[PDB]
């Protein structure tokens, strides 16, 4: 095929200009997944009471802190009860002769009147809106979970999908239910249908995601199609600062939901101007309009060759591929060989630890340092370096050592964030950012290295079992947040022992690389 692409030009003007206006959208697409660091943000909070907050009632000489040791008891965490308020004022708890032995929990009521949240840091979040506190603390990661497990069941159903209609007409639509259903959920007047719009917003951030990719590979001739997948990962990189930068003006939930989901009506405008994929029209018997949507990207390049192109040469220069593309084999054959399932087994644990460790940490920044503005945008900042080393290594030092280094990388930053204590949360989170930098630059190493370990009409399915494993890794991603309960060392236990048991796994593979 790539002989016709070699007429029109393989990498120039087209490509560059494609890879710009995708890494675009692939960077408002990743603000779209790291929001809910800042939409569902947890504010400090409190019961509603009478001496706190009646402002009709009679007041008093007291000072405010004085009202509060007199109106809410303290909790486990040394600090006022989030979920419970004493059944009247205790006068008898402010003199210096009072002591914890005072009162009893038959004294304390839970938040009948709701609950006072701290608007300092954001003026709103879902969780003040509709209160996922105390008893309903589940429903935050349950929203997350909803999310990511509406991108797997958009990425199960992209693919019949972008191979029947199209990799542009899918990514198309998927532009336009991306912004429809962001603009939905931003204005959602309770929680199930905010979890029903956030779905369905997820199910096609999947399709972006796919084809973007699929349309990008399918464009560019191969001695550029690492460059340009590394590119278009790097976009997520840069998504991570814009999270940030977007977040940090505006602090409304409803207003920044929206203003991250307008942009998608003009990436849908401009999508319209793309060309559908050359090996999808040859492919699917349609020279006709494959000779004009080459044609039409040669003028672009700036080719005389938009004379030379015709029918007949269109048709001689892929006569293999239409004869020969046709065996989409079921998943179960990757088992069925004695030799390959075994390395299947390895490389889906591989791509589920990605997504399991990443999207268990990056979704709690929170809980991981100070100040989770400047974290997200860390994130960022040290993803670019640990994906072009990982490029680069990945090119020299071979997949096999580049992926187990990089996992284990991963994996002992986050577990030695159990070890350094609590004080420390400079060191905290330095590590937690190594961590996600070292599981980002996995993210490129399993892409490239699980397009190797399987002979190669095999290996597209190995590739879509994998993303299909990393997408119910991140599934399970929030729910292992429930654990905390026990103590906030054992989700960051177990996202931590995943990807060094996936790491260690990855010495077992055999290497790629010319040996
Ligand atoms: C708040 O104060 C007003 C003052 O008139 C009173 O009528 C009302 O019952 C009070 N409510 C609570 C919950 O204290
Ligand atoms: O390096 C990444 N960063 C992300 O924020 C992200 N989100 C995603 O779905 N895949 C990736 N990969």
């Amino acid at each position: 095929f790539s002989e016709l692409l070699d007429l029109v030009g393989g990498l120039g003007r087209f490509q560059v200009l494609q890879t710009m206006a995708l890494m675009v959208s692939i960077m408002w697409l990743c603000t779209q997944s790291m929001l809910e660091n800042f939409s569902a943000a947890v504010p400090s909070h409190r019961c509603w009471a009478p001496l706190l907050d009646n402002s009709t009632a009679v007041s008093t000489s007291l000072s405010p802190e004085a009202l509060l040791a007199i109106s809410i008891p303290p909790g486990p965490n040394q600090r006022p009860h989030q979920c419970r308020r004493f059944r009247q004022p205790q006068w008898q708890l402010l003199d210096p002769n009072a002591t914890a032995t005072s009162w009893s929990e038959a004294d304390t009521e839970p938040c009948v009147d709701g609950w006072v949240y701290d608007r300092s840091i954001f003026t709103s979040t879902i969780v003040a809106k509709w209160n996922l506190v105390c008893d309903s603390h589940a429903l935050k990661p349950m929203a997350q979970s909803i999310y990511l497990a509406g991108i797997l069941v958009g990425a199960a159903a992209c693919g019949p999908a972008s191979d029947r209609f199209g990799r542009r007409l899918v990514l198309t639509w998927s532009y336009l239910q991306m912004a429809v259903m962001g603009t939905a959920a931003a204005f959602a007047p309770a929680f199930p249908v905010y979890c029903l719009f956030r779905f369905l917003l997820a199910f096609a951030v999947a399709g972006v995601m796919m084809n973007t990719g699929t349309l990008l590979m399918e464009w560019t001739a191969a001695r550029a199609r690492p460059l340009v997948m590394t590119l278009n990962s790097l976009g997520f990189s840069f998504g991570h600062g814009l999270t940030a930068a977007v977040a940090y003006g505006v602090r409304d939930w409803t207003l920044l939901q929206l203003v991250v989901s307008v942009p998608f009506f003009l990436c849908f405008l401009y999508s319209w101007w793309l060309p559908e994929s050359a090996r999808w029209l040859i492919i699917k018997g349609k020279p006709d309009q494959a000779l004009q949507e080459l044609r039409k990207v040669a003028r672009i390049n700036g080719h005389k060759e938009a004379k030379n192109l015709t029918i007949e040469v269109l048709m001689s220069s892929v006569k293999e591929e239409v004869a020969s593309a046709k065996e989409p084999r079921s998943v179960l054959d990757l088992f069925c060989v004695p030799g390959l399932r075994f390395r299947t087994c390895i490389s889906t644990l591989c791509w589920f630890a990605f997504g399991f460790t990443f999207f268990g940490l990056a979704l709690d920044l929170q809980a991981l340092g100070s100040n989770i503005f400047l974290l997200q945008m860390f994130i960022g900042v040290v993803d670019i370096p640990a994906k072009m080393g990982a490029l680069l290594l990945l090119s020299h030092l071979g997949r096999r050592p580049t992926l187990a280094a990089s996992l284990l990388l991963a994996g002992l930053c986050i577990l030695a964030n159990t070890l350094v204590p609590h004080e420390m949360g400079a060191l905290r989170s330095a590590l937690a950012v190594l961590g996600l930098g070292g599981v980002g630059a996995a993210f490129t190493c399993i892409t490239i290295y699980s397009s190797e370990l399987f002979p190669t009409v095999l290996r597209m399915t190995a590739v879509g079992l994998g993303q299909m494993a990393a997408r119910g890794g991140a599934i399970l991603g929030p729910l292992v947040r429930l654990l905390g309960v026990h103590g906030p060392w054992l989700p960051l236990l177990v996202y931590g022992t995943v990807p060094v048991l996936s790491g260690l796994a990855a010495l077992l593979l055999p290497e790629t690389q010319s040996l």
